[PDB]
């Protein structure tokens, strides 16, 4: 029952959260409790995480480390690259700019494993490529997002390090030691996380927009049209990086996904811990978490009617 009810919602996660964000949009207090726990949130996504792993989700990291790396620099130069010139060139507001520039700065997301599969891609690669993007990402997030965004507002790079330390590698790290205890029992710790790490996130989204609501009356739409350019870029470049690096129409699908699918709950929670006093910040993030799994559906979907799917 709690696993057939977990793809349901997994299907229609872009539905709850789109109906969770209108709430926080008309009743702003509704949500606005769950602002100082949005850190312990993509905790608990992030603990999921660390959960799901194994080693023989890096055997491809040591048989085949050129495609992972080739991922990896794929995420870490497109992205955040993407998001600057974007901000550039449609002369962002300050606040939105640093918002775009963020969630381009944060490591990929594991909702690019299941895309990756939907869409009948290598998912051993998409798995390896996220998984070393995220663990490396407390170094190369605040470090890119400090180049291209450090002279728009003032930015704590080392504190971000840390925020990034305590969110993100050590839910992993608790939860691969987790795993290692429970051994075979942690299948019923995982049977749960898909709702929860869907609780999670809306309550994110919600407390973001809540907060925001004034700036997304005056800039939402705009903001919107970033983020769609911005994951659509992304998937494009992506995929030619692959195409231009050699590699089989497998890996193609597997790294367009990967690098236009972000950690954008992370871009959120980094946001209201390190910009509170502007609540905007957070709000490209939060609105990525909810348009790549659209995107990244219809991509899937295309792709698997053309490898055959009936
Ligand atoms: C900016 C928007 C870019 C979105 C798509 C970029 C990724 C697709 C790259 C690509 O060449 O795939 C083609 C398939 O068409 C497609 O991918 C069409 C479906 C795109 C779905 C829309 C996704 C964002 C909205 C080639 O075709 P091929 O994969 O057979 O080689
Ligand atoms: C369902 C399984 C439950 C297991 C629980 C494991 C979760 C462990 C996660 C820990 C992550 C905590 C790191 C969070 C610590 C950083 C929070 C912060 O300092 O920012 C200030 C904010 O208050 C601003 O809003
Ligand atoms: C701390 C930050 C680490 C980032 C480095 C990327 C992490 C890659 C290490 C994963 C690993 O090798 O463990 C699994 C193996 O046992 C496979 O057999
Ligand atoms: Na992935
Ligand atoms: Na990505
Ligand atoms: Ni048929």
């Amino acid at each position: 029952i709690l696993s057939k009810i977990s793809s349901f919602i997994g299907k229609t996660f872009s539905l709850w959260a789109a109906l969770f964000a209108a709430a926080a949009f008309f009743a702003p207090d509704t949500f606005k409790w769950a602002g100082p726990y949005i850190p312990w949130l993509l905790g608990i996504i992030m603990f999921g995480m660390g959960l799901t792993l194994k080693p023989s989700d890096f055997d491809i990291l040591f048989k085949h480390p050129k495609v992972v790396i080739i991922g990896v620099i794929a995420q870490f130069a497109i992205m955040p690259a993407t998001a600057w010139l974007l901000s550039k060139l449609l002369n962002l507001p300050a606040e939105i700019a640093v918002g775009v520039i963020l969630v381009g700065c944060c490591p990929g997301g594991t909702a690019s494993n299941v895309m990756t599969y939907l869409a009948r891609g290598n998912v051993a690669l998409s798995v390896a490529v996220t998984s070393v993007s995220t663990l490396i990402s407390p170094l190369l997030t605040p470090a890119i997002f400090l180049m291209l965004a450090g002279e728009m507002l003032e930015i704590q790079a080392a504190g971000m390090l840390m925020s990034i330390v305590k969110m993100v590698l050590l839910p992993i790290v608790l939860g691969l030691i987790v795993h290692k205890v429970l051994g075979s029992k942690t299948e019923k710790l995982t049977d749960a996380l898909p709702l929860v790490s869907v609780a999670a996130i809306v309550l994110i989204i919600g407390a973001v927009v809540g907060a925001s609501k004034g700036k997304i009356m005056e800039s939402g739409l705009l903001i919107f049209a970033v983020v769609v350019l911005h994951n659509g870029i992304g998937y494009l470049l992506g995929f030619f990086a692959a195409k231009w690096t050699g590699l089989p129409y497998d890996a193609q699908k597997t790294l367009t996904i990967e690098v236009g699918m972000q950690n954008s709950g992370l871009a959120a929670a980094l946001a209201a811990a390190h910009f509170a006093a502007a609540p905007v910040v957070a709000v490209p993030g939060a609105l990525f978490s909810v348009w790549h799994n659209i995107s990244g559906s219809l991509l899937a979907t295309y792709w698997a009617a053309k490898a055959g799917k009936h």
